[PDB]
């Protein structure tokens, strides 16, 4: 029995890390996350200053899973950036960052400075093109003509390898123009489907009020609203980009949905909202109860069933 | 106490009707819909000539909702015409009609076709621009050049008040783009938000299978997964198009759900998922428990609370 995923070099232990935007802000709690049972981590979106995020209330958790308007809370470039040369220990696990810069400029800057510690230590990056609640900024992922400039820009100031977390897509035509665009970039090596359903409203029946405060309410949606969603975005890009990898990320609260993220074709599978709620023990659980499943259908490896969903 | 809506110049008993494709289809399914206790009905989304629609599996019903790739099965224009001319009881609630040519060309034919009749008996037209289980077929609401064609042409050959089946929107720019098309044809006096959550993808453990055979798996969500989704929608469309209507649509299950809607803009609250669950009974039950909890809050009419959602 295993449960690693041998790719871009290294060797995982299990395909399972938090989300980009959970449990990652600040030291205390990417040292939380490598302590953890999970394969590996990711920074906090990150902009080339601090910022300090949307007003509160800014996170809701729901019976479903999660609303929220964090607005890209995080230290600075620099400081992530500190993690992965001086801090994070390897020997335990790889590190991703993701870099979220609110503009093509300032995503460009950030990643040039990434580039000797990915050359030194092996940090993993992953841009995000999916940020849904800053005010005035739009999810990049949504129009196919940015995205091409951000994937043209950071393809020449980093020149290594990295990934790009995608907004959800609801719409074969737009999987087609997606996949256009990622498949004339061969240094987007992976694909992390999905991000929160964005712009979401939560209301109280008790008090007519919403839950949130930023933006009149509307936050990105995760947990098990999501699940069906990510799915489909995992498989339509499995299948579209044979040349590159696929992140599962959505709807993840137990094994059963990481074999589905994994029968979709997922290497790697995130857990956001289910981490908020549970904490870095969550991944202990998952462990066990991925083992359990792949246990009682006969599979040996992920390799064995890794996007092998079959249709009717 | 009342339930009663004003708007179009109609009247309607309640707020309630079916969700298009669910119990509309045949003069039957009318019938059953006229006798039910709804305010209205609406009949299924048809094509000029008939189609029969997607193979089966096309219909899966889930804990959390539905996937479906009916593939708008109908009996063709001319039948929806016809009943909406000769066979519906006006006296017991009025009639509205979607219709969902699959090009420009083949929705003007089929909306000058309805005009003598909407003239001479008061059916209103729904134009459905969002059909995401027609392989082949983007959803017309997501291309806002092709949107914009749409509403030219059925507005300059209908030439009377419609509505249009609207997509979900997950991004604050979308809204303003989908808004700013809207907003420049004046015909166009309600917007129903919103369809499925389109594209997702269900599998099932157990047989490592899709549940749906057309397109790989993949179809539109319905029901608890589309709430927060279907009132952001409701509510953006309400405070942008302040010159329409919004037609609640998505994830009502309940007495409360409907409540959500209405406060969130909602002037009419279509029934989709739960309906087609359920059967046309539901409406008695949605009547009393809306009823409930306006008597819980001291609420006489549906205008003392519709669009009064407060924010932080
Ligand atoms: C509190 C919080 C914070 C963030 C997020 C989510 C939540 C709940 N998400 C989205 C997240 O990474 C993920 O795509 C969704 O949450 C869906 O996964 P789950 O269904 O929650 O497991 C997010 N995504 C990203 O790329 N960068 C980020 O900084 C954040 N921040
Ligand atoms: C079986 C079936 C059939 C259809 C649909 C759905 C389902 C479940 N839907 C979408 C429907 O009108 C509605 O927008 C969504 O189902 C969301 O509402 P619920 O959450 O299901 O109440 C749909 N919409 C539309 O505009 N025309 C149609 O013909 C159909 N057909
Ligand atoms: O930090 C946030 O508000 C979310 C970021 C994301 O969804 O990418
Ligand atoms: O008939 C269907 O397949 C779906 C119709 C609706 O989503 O427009």
């Amino acid at each position: 029995m295993s449960l690693k995923v041998n790719i871009l070099g290294h060797e995982f232990s299990n395909p399972f890390m938090n989300a980009a935007g959970v449990l990652c802000t600040t030291e205390e709690d990417l040292r939380r996350m490598t302590e953890s049972e999970s394969g590996s981590l990711i920074g906090k979106s990150c902009t080339l200053a601090p910022r300090t995020g949307n007003p509160e209330p800014r996170y809701f958790g729901l019976p479903l899973g999660s609303i929220n308007s964090m607005g890209l809370p995080n230290l600075g470039v620099d400081f992530y950036l500190s993690y992965a040369a001086q801090t994070h220990d390897y020997s335990r696990k790889p590190l991703f960052l993701s870099m979220s810069g609110l503009s093509v400029e300032e995503s460009v800057e950030m990643v040039k400075k990434l580039v000797p510690i990915t050359k030194e230590k092996g940090t993993i990056l992953e841009l995000n093109l999916s940020a849904p609640n800053v005010p005035g900024k739009p999810q990049v992922g949504y129009d196919f003509d940015t995205t091409r400039t951000y994937l043209q820009k950071v393809s020449e100031a980093y020149g290594l390898p990295f990934g790009v977390k995608m907004p959800p897509y609801f719409d074969i035509a737009h999987f087609d123009m997606a996949a256009a665009v990622l498949n004339d970039f061969p240094l987007v090596k992976f694909i992390t489907c999905v991000n929160s359903i964005g712009n979401g409203l939560v209301i109280d029946p008790a008090n007519e009020t919403v839950v949130i405060k930023p933006k009149q309410g509307f936050g990105g949606l995760g947990g098990k609203y999501v699940l069906p969603t990510a799915l489909a975005n995992v498989n339509a890009f499995f299948r579209r980009c044979p040349d590159k990898l696929v992140f599962g990320c959505g709807g993840v609260y137990s094994g059963e949905e990481a074999f589905l993220h994994i029968l979709a074709g997922a290497s790697m599978v995130q857990v956001g909202t289910a981490l908020h709620d549970e904490g870095p023990i969550i991944f202990a659980r998952l462990n066990k109860e991925l083992q359990e499943i792949m246990t009682n259908k006969g599979y040996k490896t992920l390799d064995e069933f890794r996007g092998r969903v079959k249709t009717m």
